[PDB]
RNA sequence: UUAUCUAUAA
């Protein structure tokens, strides 16, 4: 019901100093007042209600505000420094913007900031003095900018194509830490469309360089894809904004709508004849299709070339591979960069000389706040082979030259099944990969012998099925079918459900790219996955180097929810241990509710994992150690009321004496919390970044509460993320230390590489799971929930990597 | 689909 206190600091790992990017408040111990506004109409947008405001207060300045400032939060709560000369008497304004708005204000409350002050300090916080402050900090950037959830943004020109746009901009928000009010301040960048007529929004969708070329009709591909672009986004009349609900079939020319004329009688009026008519303007593009806008029953029909995109409107739609990394490279950029780039704009944003920051008489540090940071020893990783070597990461990478797998797969019996044309993978690239693919697998404890018992070439998604029915029924004890793929192609899906979900066969998928061209790195990489699909073990922590957790029968858990790109459900998905290394992991799945982040089923599925736990150790965990994907901050409150208790129901309903200690742990990884080394001697690789196994628990942390940030990874890219951890539940009373080592180990075990990953294996195998479960559904609930099912055989192994 | 990190999420 209610998360724990921190039991202690860490202590463990060597002292590094920092800087984060939280901006000390210093704010004064008097009361906000807080007055509700009701505005009719009720359901404009805050922009609207914003103006309505502003222009409220300087009419009624001679008898009701004066010289005050107030704030708003662009809905019903305006908040002053100084109480309003209305005492608590409800008044009805009117407003008038260029058209009248009826505004009605009554004083509701009072917010003390004496009693954040001391909430601050023990006195295990008020939400709502919390959120009186943000109103005030974003009131300012609110009429500049254009705000995107808690960040805000402005138009800089940076392309991605397809008709959209790069805008640069940063995000604010106030936050508690111990002794301190403080605001997190990052600079940020997303995807926008661009504002530009709609025709040239079809010839960058459509890829035209010009309209006039496609001087037909669109065909049917071209037509919805067109429409699944533009559908949902609004338009405005050049001549008033609408909203696209869809694009109609028929060109303007021939597209109607029930058009009445002063006999009363109703008649089907063209799309092309009304704007010639009423308008006086004869379409240039009448083969074109129609934007269909406002309410379906309306018929409001709009011609493409009349149509504008309305600017500040954010892409919310999946990005083209292309578009993201053209994003990734314009918005990347290391940490000393980003640090400085941060600094630009507490110069340029000035809070302090903020009008309304000002009349709340609050102040903000121009100096990030220092941190001592504790860089934790990581784990060492043990080998096999021959050898048995161990591995110790440093800068949380290692390798495996002189070693070999813990233990690897004796594979004597695989099949390859190539869907490149041999045009371009001819037998040569074959016989030469799997030369080069064996004696990497030779020095890597997982040795092929033998020729492929199989190598033929197939085309066609429909062709998978068979192929694969074939090869399971002729060769006996067939271990894996290395398939080829020439790129992006939906045999891959096809691959996956046969594979998974049919015949229960472990597949691994490479391209025609690689296949080509095959490095050492890359083979050895791909002997990683194809290890633990067959069951073997690539390597362990060290047994003795482990927390004291590991001392009774434990089990971890990863959980995350994958959502669609309407009318298409949520993916669930909760991965479990399944020995005391860590290394094996069960997958459970389910579909679930659109859009629903709560796991729905998780009690179904922890009991079945914990059945799975106990087949294979012989064992009932007394621990469970739950580590849930990031979730929403008012959703925070929820999750962890149904699913905590969903986990209990689990261990109930399989014994009435059957009662484990659960640590249920949030990681988040989508915040803006960013660190620093003070000391440039500290600084890793390129991008600069923190060294991983970077921890802080003290300065920006819960005042009260059990959270840390651990940057278990390697810095190679733009400024790195630390993920945070909150514990919201420990029946295992953990320590700080304990927990925070147990995490960085946990993120040792992630088999698809030889590096510390940046959220824990089961958390990460979480996510991979449901991922790969949208690869199975892409051949009524009933099927669905079928067609993610995983054959048994496929359930042992980590089918997922 | 070798892999991590990385910016979004009328
Ligand atoms: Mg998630």
């Amino acid at each position: 019901f209610k998360p724990p206190p921190r039991p202690d600091f860490g202590t463990s790992g060597r002292t590094i100093k920092l800087q984060a990017n939280f901006f000390e408040m210093d704010i004064p111990k008097i009361d906000i007042y807080h007055y509700e506004l009701d505005i009719k109409p009720e359901k404009c947008p805050r922009r609207v209600n914003r103006e309505i405001v502003e222009h409220m207060v300087q009419h009624f300045k001679t008898q009701i505000f004066g010289d005050r400032k107030p704030v708003f939060d662009g809905r019903k709560n305006l908040y002053t420094a100084m109480p309003l000369p209305i005492g608590r008497d409800k008044v009805e304004l009117e407003v008038t913007l260029p058209r009248i708005f009826k505004v009605s204000i009554k004083w509701v409350s009072c917010v003390s900031l004496q009693a954040l002050h001391d909430a601050l300090s023990g006195r295990l916080v008020p939400f709502e003095t919390i959120q009186a402050l943000d109103v005030v900090m974003r009131h300012l950037p609110s009429m500049r900018y254009t705000p995107v959830g808690r960040s805000f943004f402005t138009a800089s020109s940076n392309p991605l194509g397809g008709g959209r746009e790069v805008w640069f901009g940063f995000h604010q928000s106030v936050r508690p830490s111990l002794w301190k009010m403080m605001l997190n301040i990052d600079v940020s960048a997303t995807a926008f469309y661009k504002a530009q007529p709609v025709i040239e929004f079809v010839c960058e969708v459509l890829d035209f360089k010009s309209i006039e070329e496609q001087q037909k009709p669109l065909t049917d591909s071209q037509r919805v894809k067109f429409t699944k672009e533009i559908k949902g986004l609004k338009v405005e009349i050049t001549h008033r904004k609408y909203r696209v609900c869809n694009v109609t079939r028929r060109p303007a020319s021939h597209q109607t709508f029930p058009l009445q004329q002063e006999s009363g009688q109703t008649v089907e009026c063209t799309v092309a004849q009304y704007f010639k008519d009423r308008h006086k303007l004869v379409l240039r593009y009448p083969h074109l299709p129609c934007l269909q806008v406002g309410q379906e029953q309306k018929h409001t029909y709009l011609p493409l070339e009349v149509c504008n995109i309305v600017a500040g409107q954010r892409c919310i739609k999946k990005l083209t591979d292309n578009q993201t990394s053209t994003m990734i490279r314009a918005t990347a950029r290391s940490a000393p960069d980003r640090q400085e780039e941060i600094s630009k704009l507490m110069r340029s944003a000035d809070f302090n000389t903020d009008p309304y920051v000002r009349e709340f008489g609050i102040m903000v540090k121009d100096e990030m706040t220092d941190v001592t940071g504790r860089v934790l020893q990581p784990p060492s990783i043990l080998y096999g082979g021959r050898n048995k070597a161990i591995a110790t990461p440093v800068q949380g990478v290692w390798d495996m030259r002189n070693k070999q797998f813990h233990t690897g797969i004796e594979i004597k019996v695989w099949a390859i099944a190539c869907f490149a044309p041999q045009r371009q993978c001819t037998e040569v690239h074959l016989k030469s990969f799997t030369e080069q693919l064996r004696k990497i697998s030779r020095d890597a404890g997982m040795p092929i012998q033998g020729q492929p018992c199989f190598c033929k070439y197939a085309q066609g998604a429909d062709s998978v099925e068979p192929m694969f029915r074939h090869l399971k029924n002729t060769y006996a004890g067939l271990q894996l079918v290395v398939v080829i793929l020439p790129g992006k192609t939906p045999v891959y899906a096809e691959v996956k459900r046969v594979g998974d979900t049919v015949l229960g066969m472990a597949t691994q998928c490479v391209q025609m790219k690689n296949v080509q061209r095959t490095t050492p790195q890359t083979l050895s990489n791909l002997c990683l996955k194809i290890n633990v699909k067959l069951g073997g073990v690539n390597n362990i922590l060290l047994p003795q180097g482990r927390p004291p957790v590991f001392q009774q029968p434990v089990i971890f858990l990863g959980a995350d929810v994958t959502h669609p790109p309407g009318k298409k459900p949520s993916i669930a998905a909760v991965v479990g241990s399944m020995d005391a290394h860590p290394n094996r992991y069960c997958a459970t799945v389910r579909v679930q509710q659109h859009r629903q982040e709560i796991i729905q089923d998780l009690a179904a599925m922890v009991r079945e994992l914990l059945i799975q736990f106990y087949k294979s150790t012989r064992f009932k965990p007394t621990r469970i150690i739950f580590y849930r994907d990031g979730v929403s901050e008012g959703q925070f409150q929820q999750v962890l009321h149904h699913e905590l208790l969903a986990i209990r129901e689990a261990c109930i309903k399989l014994e009435k004496d059957y009662q484990p200690g659960i640590t249920f742990i949030v990681v988040q990884k989508r915040h803006h919390t960013r660190l620093f080394c003070t000391d440039k001697n500290e600084r890793v690789g390129k991008s600069g970044n923190i060294p991983a196994g970077t921890t802080v628990d003290t300065k920006i942390t819960h005042p009260t509460e059990f959270d840390f940030y651990l940057c278990s990874h390697a810095g190679i890219q733009g400024t790195s993320r630390p993920s945070h951890y909150h514990v919201l539940w420990d029946d295992n009373r953990f320590s700080s230390d304990e927990l925070q080592i147990l995490t960085y180990q946990l993120c040792h075990t992630y088999v698809r590489c030889t590096r510390s990953v940046s959220i824990p294996a089961p958390a990460y195998y979480a996510h991979l799971v449901a991922f790969r479960a949208r690869y199975h559904l892409v051949d009524d609930h009933q099927a669905l929930a079928k067609a993610v099912q995983v054959h048994q055989d496929t359930l042992r192994t980590m089918y997922f990597a």
